[PDB]
């Protein structure tokens, strides 16, 4: 079993999808080990975009996660990384995210995308000490 | 943003899908710009299928059009017209259409495909004029 | 048989909930005879509000039914008028209506009541007139 | 506007239903204030249930709460407090929850209620306090 | 714990419903402890609608139990008996019956009824023998 | 129209999901011609899985089909063999399986799949003839 971090940025809350999303999680089989409604420092938000740190969107892209309070998960079960990526669709919603996901269902631009689902172990392993660092 | 022209077929009605339909349209973030549920006269059909006017399929096209109302409705929003044809999946609602997608939730014959969404800009600007003259 | 009109009000669109209301009637047995989104008229509001015409919150009444555009429908079926109250819940939604009407599910506020419905067999003849003068 | 506290108690999490309750509250119109999965000391579970302190079911009463992590939420909006206790049911769920409630959906005994919310402004204000002391 | 029958009718097949209400049952948490899609008998019919042997409309009822196949499932848990008349609601669906319950969303006439439900102990033991006489 | 059998196998009734499936298939336009819940021989088992007879996962294949009860049925409908396959997902849930489907938002593993379909005219009509020798 594995440890995927998940997040359900502002517009997820905005748009009332909290349980939406949380709801596709359980009923796929995977449990909430952790869960917590939090707001986001500019270290936090900086620290979790390294990867796309230094690109075009970057700005808007802290400036979004630290408009409002987002929903911060641990998500833990058989394969819990790729079965939540799995749920939450390709990145572009019209294009690449397939009907029946999160993305797909719900999702017009590649920017305010809902979710946030660890694209590997690698990515779940630090983003989760990030997040959570206490569990 | 976009304008595209959605219908819902005397299928649709039939099985009680209306709301299902404008539902997931409203979920998506797209927005009603117009509805009505209206009839189809016999001129209204054929311009509405000029495109495949002239082929084997033709007659029980707008016999079928004509044969109960119909709802017609302008979907508006971004990328709009790319966006329904997502939500409503392939034209065979088996071997084309993804489970999630309206067909392919809903649908078994190709014929009887409960919706319909313009494949265009120029047809969805060409068939929201045919339908709602005056918006 | 008999036939009730019914009114998805402003805050019912705004919310995105034409479809879930739609479908409600659908899945009680009741068929859609007639459906438009419209915009409504000073003279209409009033018309519509004569019973409560005289009173306290008249002004905001149709202030408020002239804000956005709104969806008329002529329901239809066995005893459509009391099935569509029984969907709609009681006028106040924490008090009154039960969980599992439309108001009881969605509302908060008396005012904010996302639907009305013709409340009888009198009020329904004169209201289908009033929205629906040709069908 | 007001707050109220609301558990989703252990059974609300093995029975997968955190997502199915937090939306229908979200569906009501309200808003989640403050939401964290948490486990529960001994001390705060007897606080928490003072009320019914000394009775023939607070033996139980604690160890449950205490047997597996709960969702406590602050939950805000227009009449939150009845609101919530309307969405929740009586605490029998089979003679006094209505159907559509969550108890009177999902729910058999009065002990595994699924869910807790605040019965009054005097017993939130206090259950808040004792639940999310900083916020 | 106890066992009662439940009888899914021809027009709650005929609508499509026999996953919606089995859904219903073991959302409740009741298990199903036995189900068959199976044809009635004339004798059957009378032996099962005995209470209401000499009455009015006992012709048709048992013309009607006897057009279409039937479900008959056996539904088992902790009140199982007047949980399942919960979820089914009052045999009128428009005045008795409470939205969120079967007849309540989906029902419009005291005879379509959809769905059938032991009304006593003393009622269950007798309609299981009379359906399932070996289990 | 084709007849095709389906398996609702031990894990998806532990996980309360019969009504799911059945509606999903119902929705789809397919009817349910046959249903049953039944317990599976030895024998059945294994003439059942005969295709994968010689195999690594014989053993656990037939002790799990065994260790429970399952629900047997024969849907029928255009194209049923197809469609079911369809709304049921590939064998693997999260690599294969898209989301919409059956095992695509339910499942997580490739042993425990909550669900089966004929996969051929062949198979088909041999399997019901297996599981319904009788219809």
């Amino acid at each position: 079993t594995e440890r995927t971090l998940v997040l359900i940025k502002p517009d997820g809350i905005e748009r009332q999808l909290i349980g939406e999303i949380i709801s596709r999680i359980e009923r796929k089989g995977l449990t909430i080990a952790a869960l917590q409604l939090r707001t986001v420092s500019a270290e936090l938000a900086s620290q979790h975009y390294a990867e796309h740190e230094g690109k075009p969107f970057f700005g808007s892209l802290l400036e979004f996660i630290t408009s409002g309070p987002v929903v911060a998960a641990i998500v833990e079960g058989t394969r819990a990384i790729a079965a939540v990526r799995q749920l939450a669709g390709g990145t572009n919603p019209v294009q690449a995210a397939a009907p029946g996901t999160i993305r797909g269902d719900f999702a017009l631009e590649t920017q305010f995308n809902l979710v946030h689902g660890s694209d590997s172990a690698e990515s779940a392993q630090r983003e989760i000490a990030l997040w959570f660092p206490g569990a």
